[PDB]
């Protein structure tokens, strides 16, 4: 489920932007590069760019 | 090498401080939750939390 509550931006054309938070068990759905702690229960990053920011959760 | 470029820290007393940098590589010396990309050049998020900030880079 694609949320985020802290997006990170540059302040250019086209912008960049990440996701910074860290989620438990998983990243959102739409994440495509999601690197997470080797604990249970994992702690999650998605460090995919894109030109925008999901909506807050 | 301890530095971090974007620190995000709770309000609260003590605070809960993290940074959501993004490196390449590695995470900085002092990184004790180093995660990564399973690629090269790895990118790497630390999820240390603290009562701190690390200074700048």
């Amino acid at each position: 489920k694609p949320c985020c509550d802290h997006c990170s931006c540059t302040k250019s054309i086209p912008p960049q932007c990440r996701c910074t938070d860290l989620r438990l068990d998983s990243c959102h759905s739409a994440c495509k590069s999601c690197i997470c702690t080797l604990s249970i229960p994992a702690q999650c990053v998605c460090d995919d760019i894109d030109d925008f920011c999901y909506e807050p959760c």
